DNA sequence: ATAACTTCGTATAGCATACATTATACGAACTTAT
DNA sequence: ATAAGTTCGTATAATGTATGCTATACGAAGTTAT
DNA sequence: ATAACTTCGTATAGCATACATTATACGAACTTAT
DNA sequence: ATAAGTTCGTATAATGTATGCTATACGAAGTTAT
């Protein structure tokens, strides 16, 4: 018990060993697991395999994804290893049930999802409606969509971009120190800069909030949240399609990764090689890229080519 | 003895962690081992290494294949390992007898057998004949064989396909989502593309069957004597019936099989996998691409299917 | 000790678990190790790690190849596992010394060797001298060299060939149930058959001994030893080059694998693909094939192509 | 304490099981850890997790790179694991502080550095200048750089090449046998082919040096002030001197380096590896072929060297 | 004397293998200025 | 009020790094045949 | 009644991962018939 | 004697198989909507 107290003091002292997002997930899983334990009269710390098994089945019965059940077990495993206790995973009951849960959920037709593609057809269509707009929100949102599509940067990465992070290459194409922009997108990002006044301080983040009057507020210390960048994708989708489908299902509108998904797919349509599609978005594992471009005629495989010839 | 009974019931309680086929073979081997034990008055649980050894020699003497004998050993090993007991194979008596049985049978000329290939030419011939049939059963069967050859999917994988699993490409080609295979259990799964021609074969079957009247319906269903399809969301076309399609198709073209009792005299469930791999190699498809087509993660088995140059060099 | 006696009775009872060649090697290593032990006052059964270490170093000091030292350790490991005792490999001293021996022997310039290639230049040259010969030995030896080169079969495999194992394909090319022969080689194998009279019994092995009178002796029960097939390769080399180099070094003349080595190399010169070079000789691991064709201009690699263009 | 001392001497006795460089770094880290312990009055063997943790924070505060701090931890871990003792990293204090030190340094913008590429153009330029020199040292240096670029071998591998290691192809191209690399210790080893041009550069160096007067001579040797080569079979041209060749060659073309104290302002021992990988990718060489060229067994590092398309699609 | 090394000590990269952290999704509650 | 965010908690997708050697990077001091 | 299945039991293949057996080399001793 | 082997022991090169599921192969018996 003193070994566990020490281990827990270790954890708090070296807090910064893990990111904020990891801690939030860790705390969220412990909350959920302790609530279940209380309601079901189980001990939450030293977690028993039989109780961890029951809780995993409860999570399945709640209709949670296999990958979610794995996060819960993964966090429980982490709390126990960092407390010097045995991990629930290393028990026969839990490894069997997890294996069981995996097979059953797949046969019920559970699908791993991914962002609705934001491609060229969409970016030309959005440009068609927003490019003649004098509205500061529209000018900011169009510049963001160009960067997202052109760079394939994640939303946290785009929110971090500073004015001083932007340089210039051949023909006057912008370059962002973390990717090079096209002439048309460089132009869009240029217009936003003028109407926003972000360049008036080099340490300012390129993207900032725009209030209801239409007036932008640059900041060197506050970034536009990733939630607001998802907001831009959603609102852009509503513009063209109106409110999204009923009952909270995921990826019914565009979101953060939509442009990454989309740019990958448009590269594949252009017969661009996977090894270089991977380099464009900074991918290292191919199972993610191939999952974005899997349903394209260019990716149909060798049997389809043999049968059609 | 307390833990052993607990370990057993832990496995039984989460039986779905394993294939229904594993359980089927465990019980079949247990039946057969228990029978051998009764005949020789022996304790069948905790199995004794010397007894298991006698039993494997007994199976050899019954003329059973090396792979059958390995299955019986493997089931016994699993039952003991998951009981928390030493495996029969943990003893020299059992592990040495198994090597010996293998080498003696091989030396006497036992070879593992392989499914009769179902290739592009066979598919072309079958399609030239059956595509003019208006019968619902012929339309199903030709669409099945199209899928089998195009996708290299196993019969169980084809049987689990539901209508909602089918989507479309830009160009109008069907894609089938496959979540569970013999080697993969994933929510990501895989997408299997159909050629334009095979797409149409499948299209024709959907129309005449009415399986799309419910997206949860399995793509393939039984067709009764009066050509009326019986779609279901709870029952699949058995893998046994899919095998019958291959056998019936072979019968249509080549007539009835010998009387010799051999396996693989007609096409079977695995026939389109072995055939498609071979057609790909002949067309000079790359090995990574063949592997991707059949969902293999290992260069060796793919290489083994394609074994029919030095002559050409010597001429002169 | 009763557990060890049992384990040893297990071994003798299920003798046939291992081939004769494995047993011969096992017995040869135990002989060598027990002799060393006696001379050095060590206990040979239950082998101690410290003694196994000393013996491994002794084998190195005797000038033995790294792969030979591994056989000795591998057999010692096998005797101990099949006796239910701890393997010497699983001890810290032995794993360190073996790792040490590996590094030292390589830096002293120890080379893994392989059969001197018997190629087309050699097979045409041999044909040039032996094809107009009425001598029964010459006729048998030329037929053997054609099969060895053309099939790439190992010597044990060629010795097993029966007359009833040979059929025929297109143009009258022979086929051997275990590979197809060329027209010129099929002709050579045909001539041997006539002068030998092996076909006069289907169960006779294709190749049989030829005594000093020049008269062949067919047999359905006795094969020509692999040692005699190596003899054919050596004697053929002496014909052209005379006696081999001084001091017993290996592969100074042709041997059993010479034709396998050679046919692989000639396929590579013909730009034949490795995946199909592998199929010709029944290879499954590429490290062996690539080792036969490594020093060929066709195999020089991508840097040589880049630099020369 | 008896076993610990035995395990230590077992490792010392078979020290050749490890690289001379591993031992060098163990002792250097031990020196530095022992010094830190003396300053804070601490027991340095069996190392205490809390002390090791303080020490790693101390290294961070000295401005040392994340990879340096990892080396100090790694040496301490090895000393304890091979002693038969628990590693400092077996404790949460040490394993958590190491993550923290990494993340804090990275967040503050620390990046690992990479050798300045030495590419085909550089080789072409160097060769256009030095090929007209009759000096023995220039002839050696150009042959060295030819080998470095052509083969992608590491400096230590080049330094170990003996004359007897060189053979020839059909077409007259040199092949170098390499038995020991940073990642491979084999009696089979590898053969490294030289282009016709590089072959000639090496040919010229052999002639003027007289290294072939003994097949056991190392290919490369020192050349003293009067241009006379000093071949040896017992002494190699130090890897430090090979580095000097790269630095001197860079100096010849670009002048003296800054005063900034940075690493990688001139070419170094690893410069031709990074350069050749990049030239290959640019020429559209396949990834398996690049891997085979440098002797890599893993697709990831090869991919990392070549990172300089979406623009081209957007035009318009 | 000097060129051209060798030797060495601290600093840090390469490399392959093994294993878990950290990101986005999104409804919703909260905050601020218009 | 409300646009237009930010902060939050939880659901789920997507990257990452730890490990155990073995190596190079480079200034500085020492060496030897000219 | 029957086609067209389903269900089932014994037999055996597929498949991927992990790990050691079995072949040739060759000097030499031994055997047999010429 | 000796050609021309075979058998042997040991040195070293080169293939192989064991493991733990999960699947198909197929005859036979049982079922149900015609």
């Amino acid at each position: 018990s003193d070994e566990v107290r020490k281990n827990l003091m270790d954890m708090f002292r070296d807090r910064q060993a893990f990111s904020e997002h990891t801690w939030k997930m860790l705390l969220s899983v412990c909350r959920s697991w302790a609530a279940w334990c209380k309601l079901n009269n189980r001990k939450w710390f030293p977690a028993e395999p039989e109780d961890v098994r029951d809780y995993l089945l409860y999570l399945q019965a709640r209709g949670l994804a296999v990958k979610t059940i794995q996060q819960h077990l993964g966090q429980l495993n982490m709390l126990h290893r960092r407390s010097g206790l045995p991990r629930p995973s290393d028990s026969n009951a839990v490894s069997l049930v997890m294996r069981r849960i995996r097979k059953e959920n797949v046969d019920a037709g559970e699908r791993a999802k991914q962002a609705l593609a934001f491609e060229r057809t969409d970016f030309d269509q959005v440009r068609s409606l927003m490019e003649n707009s004098d509205r500061c929100q529209d000018i900011r949102n169009l510049a963001f969509l160009g960067i997202a599509y052109n760079t394939l940067l994640r939303i946290a990465e785009i929110a971090r971009i500073r004015v001083k992070d932007i340089s210039r290459t051949d023909g006057g194409r912008m370059l962002i120190h973390i990717k090079a922009l096209s002439l048309g997108v460089t132009k869009l990002v240029e217009r936003w800069i003028s109407v926003s006044g972000v360049a008036d301080d080099p340490n300012n983040y390129l993207f900032c909030r725009v209030r209801k009057n239409g007036v932008a507020a640059p900041s060197a210390t506050s970034q536009l949240s990733t939630r607001a960048l998802e907001g831009i994708f959603e609102a852009t989708h509503r513009l063209i399609y109106g409110a999204k489908d009923d009952s909270g299902q995921r990826y019914l509108a565009w979101s953060g990764h939509s442009a990454r998904v989309g740019a990958a797919r448009d590269m594949a349509r252009a017969g661009v090689s996977i090894p270089e599609i991977m380099q464009a978005g900074g991918w290292t594992n191919v199972n993610i890229v191939m999952n974005y471009i899997r349903n394209l005629d260019s990716e149909t495989g060798a049997m389809v080519r043999l049968l059609e010839d």
